[PDB]
DNA sequence: GGTAGATCCCGAC
DNA sequence: CGGGACTAC
C-alpha cells in the first residue's frame, strides 16, 4: 500500500480496535519483529495494554497503546484485518493480536517484507524506523524551500531525492513518477539541475498528486502506450534502482 | 558525511 | 526480477 492507502487503513482500522485490550500476541514469522529483537519480549510487553489511538507517519502506522507504541510498515503487500478468534486465519498470516473480546487484529503479508517495532510511546519518534523520517508531503513542513535545500546539496537524481525518506515521508515510486510527469521533469535529471521554477512546480505537483489520492495514471505502468497529453509512447527505464516511467516529450 | 550496496521474500516471468 | 527502508566504499 502507498501513503494514501495507509491513511485509509489508519482511518478505517481505528474504530475497529480502539478501546480493546490485548490478551495475547501470536507470531508465526519472527523476522517481522524488529524491536525488541526477541519476538517473545515483543509479545509479552504488549499483553494487558489497551489500544488508545492510531496515527500515520509517512507509510508507517503508529498504534498507540497504554505505555507503548507499535510502529508498523506494510511494505508492498502487507495488510491488516479485524476478525473473530473462532474463524480460521487467512493464508500468509504472520502476526496476530488477540483482544479480550474474542476479536483479533491480524497482519498478513505474502512477501513477509513488513516490519514491526515496539517502544515506550515517548521513545518511538527518536528510534528506528521513525527517527530521521522527513516531513509529511501534505504538511507546511514540506515546502519548496525545504525541497530546494536538499536538491542543491546532492549529486543524486531528482527521482532518488524524492524516494529518500529523510527528504519527504513515504512518497512512493508511483507518485514520484506521476509527480515528475505532471511537473514536466525527467526522473534522471540531477536534483541540483532543477531551477527554482522547477522546484516550485515539482512541489506543487507532489502535493496535488498525493493529496488527490488521499482524498487515472499518466505514466506509471504505461510503458509502450501513448502519452495521455501528447501521444508519444511512454518509456520505462531504471532510475535510482527502480522501474521508472516517463514521457520523453512532456518531460525535460 | 554522502552514496551505493547488501538485505529480505516469493509470485509472476 | 522487483522492491522500502543497516553496512561499508
Ligand atoms: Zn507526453
Amino acid at each position: 500500500p502507498q501513503l494514501p492507502e495507509v491513511e485509509t487503513i489508519r482511518r478505517t482500522l481505528l474504530p475497529l480496535i480502539v478501546g480493546k485490550t490485548i490478551e495475547d500476541v501470536r507470531i508465526f514469522w519472527p523476522n517481522i519483529i524488529r524491536h525488541p529483537r526477541d519476538s517473545e519480549a515483543f509479545a509479552a510487553r504488549m499483553i494487558g495494554q489497551t489500544v488508545r489511538g492510531l496515527e500515520r507517519r509517512g507509510k508507517f502506522l503508529k498504534f498507540l497503546l497504554d505505555r507503548d507504541a507499535l510502529i508498523s510498515h506494510l511494505r508492498m503487500e502487507g495488510r491488516y484485518a479485524v476478525a473473530s478468534a473462532l474463524e480460521p486465519l487467512e493464508p500468509h498470516t504472520h502476526v496476530v493480536f488477540c483482544f479480550t473480546d474474542g476479536s483479533e487484529l491480524r497482519y498478513r503479508d505474502v512477501r513477509k517484507f513488513g516490519t514491526m517495532h515496539v517502544y515506550a510511546k515517548e521513545e518511538a519518534d527518536r528510534r528506528p524506523p521513525l527517527a530521521e523520517l522527513g516531513p509529511e508531503p501534505l504538511s507546511p513542513a514540506f515546502s519548496p524551500a525545504v525541497l530546494a535545500e536538499r536538491a542543491v546539496k546532492t549529486k543524486r537524481s531528482v527521482k532518488a531525492l524524492l524516494l529518500d525518506c529523510t527528504v519527504v515521508a513515504g512518497f512512493g515510486n508511483i507518485y514520484v513518477d506521476e509527480s515528475l510527469f505532471r511537473a514536466g521533469i525527467l526522473p534522471g535529471r540531477p536534483a541540483a539541475s532543477l531551477s527554482s521554477k522547477e522546484i516550485e512546480r515539482l512541489h506543487e505537483e507532489m502535493v496535488a498528486t498525493i493529496g488527490e489520492a488521499v482524498m487515472h495514471l499518466y505514466v506509471y505502468g504505461r510503458q509502450g502506450n501513448p502519452c495521455k497529453r501528447c501521444g508519444t509512447p511512454i518509456e520505462k527505464t531504471v532510475v535510482a534502482g527502480r522501474g521508472t516511467h516517463y514521457c520523453p516529450r512532456c518531460q525535460r
